[PDB]
Parts: C-alpha cells; structure tokens; sequence
C-alpha cells in the first residue's frame, strides 16, 4: 500500500530509559504508531473505501497486486478514534472508543523516528515496565511483546509498500496472522472470508509469520510469559492453512509455534500469586513492575516489584522440573505433563535464541478474543476439562467469560496503562532513571 494524507499522522510521543552496565540510565525519546489494520484504507485518488465493514471493494481490489496499486493507508486520530494517549513515559489504551464508528482496542509499535521502528536485541539484556491492569476484567488482554519485524515495516523488500513503519506496516507474529489486510506490499483480498462474529474483520489467503516473545499477556486475573519460535526467524509470508495459528482450522502450521513455552503462575499451581486485592502476593488493583531477563544461555528469568517488595517468578514443580527459570528443562517438562510438541517441534529455546540474538520490535496492545474468548489465559481450557487435568485451569474466570459482544457492552471503559519502560544489560534497569 501507499500512504494518503486526507488525515494527518502524528505519532503520540513516548519516552523510555536506556540503562548501562555502569549503573546510569539515559532518557530516550520515541513515539507509538498504530498498526495498518486499524486504519482507513481508500483509493489513492478519492475517498472511496478499499475495505469497508469486513469486505473489500471488488472493483478497487480484484487481486492482491491491483488492490495495493489502487489503495493507500491514511492517518489516525489516536485519542478521538482509537482511545490511545501518551504522557511522558506512559501509554494508555482504551478498550471501546465511540467516534463516527465503534473502535475496539489497538496494536501499537514503538518507533525510533517518525518513519522507523525501534529494534531491541534482547539477548544478554533485560526489559522492565510498569503496568496497571486494574481496569482489565476477564476476557481482555493488555499485551506487551516483541516480534521479529523489519525496522522499515517491509519497504526495502516490497516496493509496492511505500507507507512503511510510519503507517504501521509489516506486522508478523507466531500466529502467522491471516487477518492482516496488507502483507509483503500486496493486499490479502485473495481468499478473503469475512468473520461471522466480527463486523470489521476477516481471514485472507496469506499470513505473516515471525518469531514472538510474549513478555506480557495479562488482565487483572491471569498473566503469562511465552516465547514462540519459528523455523524462519524473521518476517515471512505463508499460504492458507500452512500459516496455522488462530486464523487456520489446523493451529499447527509449517513454520511457527502458535502455543509457545508458556509460564502462567496460576496454571502452574500458584493461585495466590497474582490477582485483585490484598489476598494476592501481587495486587492487580495497583500498579506493578515486571522485569524480564534474557541470559545468554537462552533461558529467561523474571521478577516483579510492587510497593518496593521484590518477588522472583514463583517456583514451580512439573514432572522432574523444579525452579523459576524458563529453560529447556521447564519447556520439556511442560510438554510431558500438559501435552503437545509444537514448541520443541519448531526448535524450542535454541531456535528462539536466534530471534533474541537479532532485533525485535516492541508491540503494546489491548484486545478481546473473537476465537476463544481469552479462556486460554484466564479460565479453564478446553472448557470441558477440570482441575484434575494438568494445565487445564489457567485462572479463576468462568468458562462463560470473555464473549466479545458482552465485554464490549458491559466494560467499554476498560483500559491498560503501560509506563516507565527501561531497557539495558541484565542487572541495570532498577538503577536511577536519567
Ligand atoms: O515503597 N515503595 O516503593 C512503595 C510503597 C507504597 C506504594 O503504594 C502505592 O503508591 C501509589 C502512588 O502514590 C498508589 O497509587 C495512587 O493512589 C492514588 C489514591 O488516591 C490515586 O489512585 C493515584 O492515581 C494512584 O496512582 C497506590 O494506591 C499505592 O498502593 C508504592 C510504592
Ligand atoms: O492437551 N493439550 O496438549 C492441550 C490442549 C489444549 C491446549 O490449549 C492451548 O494452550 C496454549 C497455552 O495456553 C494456548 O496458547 C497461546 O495462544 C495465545 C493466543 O494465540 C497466545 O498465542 C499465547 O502466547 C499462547 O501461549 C493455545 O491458544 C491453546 O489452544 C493446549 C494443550
Ligand atoms: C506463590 O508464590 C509466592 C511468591 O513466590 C509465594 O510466597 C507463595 O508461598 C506461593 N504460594 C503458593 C500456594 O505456592
Ligand atoms: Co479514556
Ligand atoms: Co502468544
Ligand atoms: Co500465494
Ligand atoms: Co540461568
């Protein structure tokens, strides 16, 4: 796609800290940009929609190439259309925003410049952020994560993409998502099927795969930490059901692991660690700090801070595994006790280290789940299982919770605030901000 300017594009500023092994931190100035899927896509030479509701213009978009040649992405009114605001080091995303139309959630990228994404090399480093999940009920996900996206949004590889990172192009993740409207500088109108339960979305003939570090998928009830490896580290198109992921009838596709090696302390048996109010170790009615460390072995370490008290990731015992480090022993024990082979089949933490060795883009989002009602995060899943099934129970939410139409109607003013991002060598991010 190209870019049009019927609506101005002003990225909300966002600062973050870069810390050094020598004990100091330096303020960095960036901004956030909304993903291309949330934007108005219209004809380059008029106001005619290329995409409207959950259907493409059959005249502007008769095939993927012609569509991209005829169509552009336009600017975003971040606050008034999308409920996205920033203040210094703080980003807030509102769940439902009513303007001329109804918007649900947002997916945003941290920028280095007004035309490029920030790339972070996680290996050997740690990432800290503060989060307020108090206004996230059952069925919502305030997500902070990394993906192996191109810094330019794909412009250098795909000449027919001239909108780039400035307009939120080039998304990929471990679901190899087929809901994207543009992949590799072409539309996704070929094979498009509208969603039966979402007036604004559908599933195309292509998807966009890449490695994914899910640092944080959470609400006020449950939280999870999940690396996902792919056989190709970086952004790669996939065809139809070969994509696997949420958007394919067969979840287990050819290149990415859509399950990951997940760590949810509730799922692992500690139902008292994280939840709303003073009966939990971490009280989700109050802001908390989350620190994630990528040791050069390829293992992942985690600790939390609230009201000046530090907690390592809680210990878990699972088969022969015992500890709080996410390592090959944990991931292998998890497959043996909870089932599945996706993570190991796609090369496990060894393959995942190929992604953290390189650059990855920071994503912050808020979404509800039109496929599985977020039950995998915060409830019993599958819903016919009980606590006698190892791993079935992931949080205290009813298996009835998280119907999109219901949570959109009942909790439209749900929101997530991410703040005080700090990045640097392992051990550096608890030092004074600059
Ligand atoms: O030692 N520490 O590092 C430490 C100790 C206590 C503590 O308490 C939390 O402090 C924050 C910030 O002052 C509180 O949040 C604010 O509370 C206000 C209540 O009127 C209002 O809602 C503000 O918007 C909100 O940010 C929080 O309730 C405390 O538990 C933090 C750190
Ligand atoms: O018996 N088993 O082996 C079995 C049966 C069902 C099942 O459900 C999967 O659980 C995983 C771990 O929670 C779920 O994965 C996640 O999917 C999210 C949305 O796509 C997001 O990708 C997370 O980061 C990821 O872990 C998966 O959706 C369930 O189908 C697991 C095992
Ligand atoms: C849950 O983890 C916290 C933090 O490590 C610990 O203090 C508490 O004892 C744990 N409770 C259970 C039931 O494991
Ligand atoms: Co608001
Ligand atoms: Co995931
Ligand atoms: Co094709
Ligand atoms: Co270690």
């Amino acid at each position: 796609q190209s870019a049009c300017t019927l609506q101005s594009e002003t990225h909300p500023p966002l600062t973050w800290q870069k810390c050094s092994s020598g004990g100091t931190c330096t303020q960095q100035t960036g901004s956030v940009v909304i993903d291309a899927n949330w934007r108005w896509t219209h004809a380059t030479n008029s106001s005619t929609n290329c995409y409207d509701g959950n259907t493409w213009s059959s005249t502007l978009c008769p095939d993927n190439e012609t569509c991209a040649k005829n169509c552009c992405l336009d600017g975003a009114a971040y606050a008034s259309t999308y409920g996205v605001t920033t203040s210094g080091n703080s980003l807030s995303i509102d769940f439902v925003t009513q303007s001329a139309q109804k918007n649900v959630g947002a997916r945003l990228y941290l920028m280095a410049s007004d035309t490029t994404y920030q790339e972070f090399t996680l290996l050997g480093n740690e990432f800290s952020f503060d989060v307020d999940v108090s206004q996230l009920p059952c069925g919502l996900n305030g997500a902070l994560y990394f993906v192996s996206m191109d810094a330019d949004g794909g412009v250098s590889k795909y000449p027919t993409n001239t909108a780039g990172a400035k307009y939120g192009t080039g998304y990929c993740d471990s679901q190899c998502p087929r809901d994207l409207k543009f992949i590799n500088g072409q539309a996704n109108v070929e094979g498009w099927e509208p969603s039966s339960n979402n007036a604004n979305t559908g599933i195309g003939g292509h998807g966009s795969c890449c490695s994914q570090m899910d640092i944080w998928e959470a609400n006020s009830i449950s939280e999870a930490l999940t690396p996902h490896p792919c056989t190709t580290v970086g952004q790669e198109i996939c065809e139809g059901d070969g994509c696997g992921g949420t958007y394919s009838d067969n979840r287990y596709g050819g290149t990415c692991d859509p399950d990951g090696c997940d760590w949810n302390p509730y799922r692992l048996g500690n139902t008292s660690f994280y939840g709303p109010g003073s009966s939990f170790t971490l009280d989700t009615t109050k802001k908390l700090t989350v620190v994630t460390q990528f040791e050069t072995s390829g293992a992942i370490n985690r600790y939390y801070v609230q009201n000046g008290v530090t907690f390592q990731q809680p210990n878990a015992e699972l088969g022969s595994y015992s500890g709080n480090e996410l390592n090959d022993d944990y991931c292998t024990a998890e497959e043996a006790e909870f089932g599945g082979s996706s993570f190991s089949d796609k090369g496990g933490l060894t393959q995942f280290k190929k992604a953290t060795s390189g650059g990855m883009v920071l994503v912050m989002s808020l979404w509800d789940d039109y496929y599985a009602n977020m039950l995998w995060l915060d409830s019993t899943y599958p819903t016919n299982e009980t606590s006698s099934t190892p791993g079935a129970v992931r949080g205290s939410c009813s298996t009835s919770s998280g119907v999109p139409a219901q949570v959109e109607s009942q909790s439209p003013n749900a929101k997530v605030t991410f703040s005080n991002i700090k990045f640097g060598p392992i051990g550096s991010t608890g030092n004074p901000s600059g």
